[PDB]
């Protein structure tokens, strides 16, 4: 903010004179005066005598004056400029000009304390001049006046109207231009004139300056204004037509044109031009639409006929343009338009794609309270309802917002919509089919009316503030909902993936894990919907394969429990609790329940509490007073405490879910809709409690209010853990309804009886749990499942009388493997007519059957199969295959393929064989698919029976990441070569720590092995801690200064029966500062983990992409990078992952070559190795797109990729590797506008 | 979003908006609860242990049941029990249809061969659904005769009949449809419609609430870059169709801001001259400078004048002042400081909506009145590019206004065209000096204090002072 320095130079010649001025340094700073006219000065300050950038576009480019022949006298101080109109004086010590008439009044000068500088200018002048220029007013303004004497408004073009710039003047004689884009003009009335560069405005500033180019006029305010178009430039004439009138108008046709002319004309009122608006244009189609005439508006302009025409009525057409281009028709197509403009940068920079509408329509609200007008709206949607609509999605009962209009309905507005549609359907169907009804509202006593509400306009984001402040996300809808239902209004939903983006409907979709999580989640809420802006979709299949077979597979949890759900639809018409409630409702007393909105109840014996965190590795879950079973991995928590609930954020297969001790819950067999078929044995889940417990099983038509006067079913079921039994009652049917349940199947957990007895009986026992749903009547049998011992019944269901049912004695199985019958499994295939089959025209199958029809690519069998902790479980498949030779099947859990099965002919289609694969489970729910994936060269084939999955693995795994952390240890990706979707790090300080919950069958020693880095070049140390006994030291050698590189410790440690704990710590005596990735556990000497036989880094693309992997990539010089990673989202539709998150893309608009290339060092030379990887690509065919192996000592290996649009699996095997390492890689040749998606790339060790 | 909790509470009792639930419902886990029957009003808590509710004054959202009495509910119990007794005064819930317990899928854009595509993805994969929702896609809604309660046949042509109906229950899908507690008013072609006559002549509008002007129908966009010379290149190139048959003019609107939702993005100062420019170069090029360019914006920086560009004030009140019949735009007496301002910026070259383009309710508000009409065209008369506009199917021909506003705008644009060579004279001294047809009277007595802010008279050309009447009443 100083002024310029003494002047140490000063050259005239001809009309200029250039000054150099002091700055203490060796570069001075330069300052160029040319006098252009006798009025008009041009100043330009040089800081450092650096050359000037180039002038913005205010200056008239073409700009030229005739020689003035100034006078310019250097010989004294100060130095003096003059012309016949102005006398510019220049004092020298420091450099200050001074601005005067020829007759020496002083108009304005630079200020001893300042003047020109490296941002503005500065001037001072009389305190009564007033000022002109600078700005304007908007049509959203206040308008004021013309002078400008204490402004500091900044200069701009503004909008609406606005007009605005760099441009100061006076009556009192002078005028002040800066060449400048944008900035920050300043007048007071103590006679202050500047000029400021200032901060970037409002409106970006694209035209930067690092002179000060600037004119000073003198002269009366007609002299002023042509100095200043001098510099700026004059004004081309216009036509002449344009003095005349014209008519702007809005909503015209070529009729109306046409009438309007006449009517003109025939009263000789004047008139020359016309200016359509939207009209003329097809503003929206492709094409360019939007400079193309509309000729179903104007249909003479199909040819010059129209503007021949109007030019013979002496009427010129002007046309509405807006500078933007539509880059989706109506048809929700990408235009030519868009594709070029998007190829050769022709967008604004800044400016995304955003919604406009342009199409408006007149509307105004209805008044629901009204018995009237409830009847008239009800009797105009009977036709509606007719033909299909049987649900009211009722939307904006609660306010208008558009444009001046800001109305508000009334609280009752929910209520009154409900009741028009609840009393008009009761009285048109005459009770004969239930109302369902959702509002965005609600208030005490709209549920009378059968109404749901949703949580509106909520926001495609984790939370709110994680990309957009404006709206919440997921982790804020779970106080929505249980806030609803302390107002009574427990029927609940919201829009799972989000509705809103950055950017509108245009914005992105949820990312697969954020849709993942938010279907999980929304499974166990009342109203389960998926939602999206306009032109979303949200079809789970479109987010990936995880996306999609999580969703799938949440789904299936669901729909088991469709009876336990129902029962509670019945209970909130009898007291209005429902489905949800929050866990103070059951423990008022307890300060932990009295704000905790993490988990809640789904009905009243689940705790659920949904992963609701991005990339989360483990939970902390509040569970209350009584005793918890994990619904999905066995293990039993006290309650009144916080556990650490490890989750596996790889697969996303965990939705935490406890089962309340005491619980009663009937369940039955997947369907794809509520009614697809009759049920005639439903099952019934037992937990005993000590204290009595239990749930009212219940019926009726589904559909009707025939249970209004007394036309359903139910029958109460209760359960009691004694000093020795369990014992179950089955009380008497009550109702009208005929239920279609004719057996329960209880399976009463916790005890394998010797004996079942009922009503001075013992009942009939039967060999397993397949021989007793065989049987015709009533029996047992036991067994064992995830959950420990099991007691299965089978009781007839509706019997007039109670049925008291007693489970005496322990014979726990010796079963060693659960088995899933396939034909019970989940059949899918590529259309609804091509899915997997189930069949009995072999013989030699168990069970009921087996799956056939695996013989359409595509045709695909998935078991839901629950693991108590992670691990190796070598999983037999029974299966026939009477083709006469092998054939394949791809095996895929938890949505990676595993492995391609070869399934040896077994002599027969009667004849039955089996084969092992040991799969990576999860801890908890695991999805194991049989699949014919013509795609990744299956042949298919074969016939399936079941599946046998041991209740212990051969070896477990706990990944580091989940495990408990404390004092400073975190997870990251900073590193490569890691487990999972992290590892630990900053075990630096003592006391930091990661400790495993470790699960033993008996008491024992057992194998342990610790994968750890350690690149500080030097060995460290730990200490291990097992069930918070003595610490025993870990010694940690160092492979070298890379933490790229992991090792196995390998140790022992006696472990008890269930659950143990086993930390890694510093202690004081300890160094510390290692990483920690997994603890592998087992009996005997542990070997490689099925799940950690990949030898890439980064394979997945899973790291978040702010951290590097062993990735690399190439282009030819001068090429723009082709490659990226994210997941798919931002497209409409998406085009998503194979598995998790993210995936690798080539991509550009124009020709390019692209490749990825990773290098590893194998374990083993002298070996074989085998590259597989999901690959997808669309739109331009290249030249050459392949997965490339080389460098392995062989000549390089192809395979190549064919456009298709759908994800293929691409396999190069048979590496025989003889140089210790591989190249694997991708390459593209392309003519531009190829898309190739790359996901779970593998490099594995193949027999 | 906040907790459960409700301690420290003195939000209003409502139904809100956008997912909101409320109501003078107050409980605890201690063992009792409060309800109050009200049409909104005011709970209000603290942890001094305070446990109160007030009707108070009207909320926002109106009040329509007034109540002399006051009527409440004390509950003791358990939540449970509490929430029971809730149930027991304002209704337990009708049972649901069982197929609502299944999952749903809502979808706002969608047509039968997609909804046919998407339950064939579900059922091909055993993906359970029961239903699903569709948007404005399934109705009419915008159309005559009750459209927005009838089946769009065009995105659902088996909806002519049960047909739709029967072949989605066969598939196991049920169908929801959106609703809109409001009517159309005038459809596509500006036409009353049935169900505005019904509704308008049984009294079934909502009170307080009038008609208004809205959008259903999305489009998606995106602004060009005016600043690069192969961009200005290709934008003419577009155009030359639309020039060859007849648009010899260039109305370039919106050069300034975008405002639409989320997005609202600025385009820089350069922008008018630069758009301005693609035209003039443009048409210039191809026309061997046959043609004269003539065009608007509705903003002006320095420069931009090169490009042939007039200046217009935007979206303007039709109202005689500021606050006369809204705040929110300026009317017809603000826009000779705005003309006169741009005139010292050095843009003479301006005009106006005469007539105004906003009104209350958007394009459905009124016209002018024909006062503010008449007085508005006689104003325009003498200013630089006269020119009348309106909001979507208004209209603005002066016969439409009666026989004064007729006759007084014919006179005066007589007078306008008599003085065609004196006003051309000042067309070509912009192309000498810059200076137009208009200037304020400072320019011609810069020393006269009664000159220096005046703005209700102006110079056309140099020998005519003019000071048209704006008052209503004057
Ligand atoms: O004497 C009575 C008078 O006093 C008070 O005003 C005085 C100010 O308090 C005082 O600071 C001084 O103001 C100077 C200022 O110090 C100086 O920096 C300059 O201000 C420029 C910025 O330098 C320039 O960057 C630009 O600022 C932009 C900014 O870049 C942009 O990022 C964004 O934030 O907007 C800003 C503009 O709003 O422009 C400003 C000028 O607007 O010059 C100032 C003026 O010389 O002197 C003031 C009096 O002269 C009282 O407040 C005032 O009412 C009384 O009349
Ligand atoms: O790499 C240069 C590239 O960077 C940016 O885009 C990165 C983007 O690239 C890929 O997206 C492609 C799709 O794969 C193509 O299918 C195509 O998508 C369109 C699709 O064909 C239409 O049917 C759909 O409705 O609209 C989309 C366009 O929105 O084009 C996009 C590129 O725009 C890749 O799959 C993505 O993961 C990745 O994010 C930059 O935006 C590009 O302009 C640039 O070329
Ligand atoms: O952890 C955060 C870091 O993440 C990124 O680091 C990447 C690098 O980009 C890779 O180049 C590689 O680094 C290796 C390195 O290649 C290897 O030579 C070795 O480097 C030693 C070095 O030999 C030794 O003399 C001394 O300088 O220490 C180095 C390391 O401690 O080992 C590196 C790995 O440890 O992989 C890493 C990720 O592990 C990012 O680029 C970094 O800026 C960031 O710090
Ligand atoms: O104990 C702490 C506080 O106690 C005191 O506040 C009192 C007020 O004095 C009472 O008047 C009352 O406030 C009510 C009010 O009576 C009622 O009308 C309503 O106010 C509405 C208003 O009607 C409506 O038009 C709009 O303006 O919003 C208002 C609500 O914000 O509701 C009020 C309660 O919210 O009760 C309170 C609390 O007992 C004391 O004055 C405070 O300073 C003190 O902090
Ligand atoms: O392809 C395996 C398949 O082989 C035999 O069936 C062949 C063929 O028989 C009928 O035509 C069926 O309708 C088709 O679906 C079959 O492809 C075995 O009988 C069958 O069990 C096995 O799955
Ligand atoms: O009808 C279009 C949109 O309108 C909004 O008001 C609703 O809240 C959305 O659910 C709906 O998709
Ligand atoms: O195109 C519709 C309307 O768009 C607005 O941005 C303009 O300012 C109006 O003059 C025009 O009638
Ligand atoms: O000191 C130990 C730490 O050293 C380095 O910062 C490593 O990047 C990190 O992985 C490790 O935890
Ligand atoms: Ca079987
Ligand atoms: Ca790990
Ligand atoms: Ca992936
Ligand atoms: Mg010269
Ligand atoms: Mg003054
Ligand atoms: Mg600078
Ligand atoms: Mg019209
Ligand atoms: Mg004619
Ligand atoms: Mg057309
Ligand atoms: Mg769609
Ligand atoms: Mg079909
Ligand atoms: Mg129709
Ligand atoms: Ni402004
Ligand atoms: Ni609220």
């Amino acid at each position: 903010m100083a002024g310029l320095g003494n002047v140490t130079g000063a050259v005239a010649s001809g009309d200029s004179l250039t000054l150099t001025l002091d700055n203490g340094t060796s570069a001075s700073d330069i300052l160029e005066l040319d006098v252009l006219s006798e009025e008009l000065l041009r100043v330009d300050y040089r800081p450092s005598g650096a050359a000037p950038s180039p002038s913005t576009p205010m200056i008239d480019p073409d700009a030229s004056w005739d020689a003035v022949g100034a006078t310019i006298d250097t010989s004294g101080d100060p130095i003096v400029v003059t012309t016949p109109r102005m006398r510019i004086e220049i004092a020298r010590t420091p450099a200050r000009m001074t601005i005067k008439k020829a007759d020496g009044t002083t108009l304005l000068w630079e200020p001893a304390s300042g003047g020109v500088f490296e941002d503005g200018v500065r001037f001072q002048r009389g305190s009564t001049d007033n000022i002109y220029g600078i700005r304007s007013f908007n049509a959203q303004e206040d308008v004021g006046g013309l002078l400008r004497n204490s402004s500091d408004h900044p200069a701009h073009a503004g909008q609406q109207g606005d007009a605005g710039g760099p441009f100061m003047w006076s009556t009192a004689g002078y005028g002040v231009l800066v060449d400048s884009d944008g900035g920050y003009p300043y007048t007071d009335t103590t006679g202050k004139l500047e000029f400021y560069y200032g901060g970037t405005p409002t409106e970006g500033r694209r035209y930067t300056k690092t002179n000060v180019e600037y004119y000073i006029m003198v002269g009366e305010p007609k002299e002023i204004m042509a100095s200043y178009a001098q510099v700026t430039g004059t004004a081309p004439m216009l036509p002449k037509w344009s003095l005349g009138f014209m008519n702007f108008e809005w909503g015209i046709d070529q009729d109306e044109l046409e009438a309007h002319v006449d009517g003109y004309r025939a009263r000789n009122i004047p008139i020359d031009a016309f200016a359509l608006d939207y009209d003329w244009m097809d503003y929206g189609e492709d094409n360019y639409g939007e400079f193309r005439w509309n000729t179903d508006n104007f249909p003479d302009a199909a040819t010059t006929q129209l503007k021949e025409d109007m030019e013979a009525e002496g009427i010129r057409l002007i046309g509405i343009r807006k500078p933007r281009i539509i880059t989706r028709d109506f048809a929700n197509q990408r235009t030519q338009q868009y594709y070029d403009a998007d190829s050769n940068g022709y967008f604004y920079p800044g400016h995304n794609e955003y919604t406009d509408y342009f199409i408006p329509v007149t509307v105004r609200s209805f008044d629901p309270y009204q018995q009237a007008s409830r009847d008239w709206w009800w009797q105009h949607s009977i036709d509606a309802f007719d033909k299909g609509i049987v649900g009211w999605w009722n939307d904006e009962t609660d306010k208008v917002d558009s444009g001046s209009a800001q109305y508000w309905f009334g609280n009752f507005s929910t209520g009154f919509t409900s009741q028009a549609m609840y009393d008009g359907q009761r009285d048109y169907t005459n009770d004969g089919v239930r109302v369902w009804q959702t509002a965005r509202s609600y208030y005490p006593g709209a549920q009378r009316y059968a109404t749901t509400l949703w949580s509106g306009d909520i926001g495609t984001q984790f939370y709110k503030g994680e990309l957009f402040n404006w709206a919440p996300g997921m982790q804020e809808q779970p106080r929505i909902m249980l806030s609803s239902a302390n107002l009574g209004q427990p029927k609940w939903g919201m829009d799972t993936g989000g509705f809103n983006s950055l950017g509108g409907a245009s914005g992105p979709n949820p990312s697969p894990e954020l849709y993942t999580r938010w279907m999980q989640f929304g499974a166990f809420t009342p109203v389960f919907r998926v939602h999206g802006n306009y032109n979303q979709q949200r079809q789970p299949w479109l987010y990936g394969a995880t996306a999609e077979e999580a969703s799938k597979a949440v789904m299936h949890t669901r729909y088991s429990l469709l009876p336990y759900m129902y029962a509670y639809e019945r209970e909130a018409s009898e007291t209005g609790l429902g489905l949800i409630k929050p866990l103070l409702f059951d423990y008022p007393n307890d300060p932990q329940a009295a704000d905790y909105t993490e988990a809640w109840m789904f009905g009243d014996w689940l705790l659920v509490s949904p992963v609701l965190g991005e990339a989360q590795h483990s939970k902390q879950i509040y569970l209350p007073a009584g005793t918890w079973i994990d619904y999905h991995r066995g293990q039993t928590y006290s309650g009144g405490q916080t556990i650490h609930y490890p989750v596996n954020a790889d697969t996303w297969t965990d939705v935490p879910l406890f089962v309340k001790q005491g619980a009663i819950i009937p369940n039955q067999q997947v369907l794809d809709y509520v009614d697809q078929q009759s049920v005639t044995t439903v099952n019934v889940d037992i937990f005993p409690s000590a204290s009595e417990t239990s749930f009212t099983y219940y019926e009726d038509d589904g559909s009707s209010y025939d249970y209004e006067s007394g036309s359903s079913f139910e029958q109460r079921l209760a359960a009691q853990d004694l000093s020795s039994s369990v014992r179950v009652e089955v009380g008497a049917g009550s109702g009208s309804y005929t239920p279609d349940v004719q057996h329960y199947v209880l399976k009463i957990h916790g005890r394998a009886g010797s004996a079942v007895t009922a009503g001075g009986s013992a009942l009939t026992g039967y060999g397993d749990l397949q021989a007793l749903q065989a049987a015709s009547g009533s029996g047992w049998a036991s067994g064992r499942d995830i959950y420990g011992d099991v007691t299965y019944v089978k009781l007839p269901a509706a019997s007039g009388s109670a049925t008291v049912v007693e489970v005496s004695g322990s014979a726990p199985s010796a079963a060693t493997h659960a088995i899933y019958e396939v034909e019970d499994a989940s059949r899918s295939g590529a259309t609804p007519t091509t899915r997997a089959g189930i069949n009995t025209n072999h013989s030699g199958y168990s069970g009921s059957g087996f799956v056939d029809k695996l013989d359409v690519p595509g045709a695909a069998v998935t078991v839901y199969a629950n693991a108590p902790v992670s691990g190796d479980y070598p999983v037999e498949l029974r299966y026939a295959n009477g083709s006469g030779s092998a054939k394949t099947l791809s095996v895929y859990v938890n949505a990676a393929r595993v492995q391609q099965l070869s399934l040896a002919d077994t002599g027969a289609w009667s004849q039955w064989g089996t084969q092992t694969t040991t799969l990576p489970l999860t801890a908890g729910q695991n999805i194991i698919t049989y699949k014919y994936d013509s795609d990744a060269g299956d042949t298919g084939g074969v016939n399936l029976d079941y599946i046998r999955v041991p209740f212990a693995p051969t070896q477990a795994e706990y990944a580091a990441e989940s495990a408990k952390l404390w004092g400073g240890a975190g997870t990251s990706q900073d590193h490569w070569f890691y487990k999972g979707a992290a590892f630990v790090d900053n075990l630096t300080g003592v006391g930091a720590e990661a400790s495993f919950d470790v699960y033993a069958p008996s008491a024992g020693t057992y194998n342990l092995s610790l994968r750890y880095a350690n690149g500080t070049g030097s060995t460290k140390t730990l200490s291990a801690i097992v069930n918070g006994g003595a610490a025993s030291t870990v010694t940690l050698t160092s492979p070298g200064m890379n933490w790229n590189l992991w090792n196995e410790h390998t140790m022992t440690a006696t472990l008890t029966a269930g659950r143990n704990t086993i930390s890694f710590r510093r202690n004081s005596g300890n160094s510390g500062n290692v990483n920690l990735d997994r603890l592998a556990v087992s009996a005997s000497a542990i070997t490689t983990l099925a799940s950690e036989r990949n030898l890439l880094d980064n394979g997945d693309f899973e790291r978040d992409t702010t951290y590097n992997s062993n990735w690399t990539q190439w282009q030819p010089s001068g090429q723009p990078s082709a490659f990226g990673i994210d997941s798919g989202n931002a497209l409409h539709p998406p085009e998503g992952p194979a598995r998790r998150n993210q995936r690798a893309y080539f991509h550009s608009d124009n020709a390019y070559q692209q490749s990825i290339h990773q290098v590893v060092d194998v374990p083993v030379n002298n070996a074989t190795y085998r590259l597989e990887a999901k690959v997808r690509m669309k739109n331009t065919t290249p030249t050459t797109a392949r997965a490339e192996v080389q460098g392995h000592g062989g000549s390089p290996i192809y395979a190549n990729i064919s456009n298709d649009g759908v994800w293929k699996t691409i396999v190069i095997d048979n590496i025989n590797v003889t140089s210790g390492s591989v190249d694997v890689g991708f390459y593209v040749d392309s003519p531009g506008y190829t898309t190739l998606h790359i996901d779970e790339v593998t490099l594995t060790r193949a027999p």
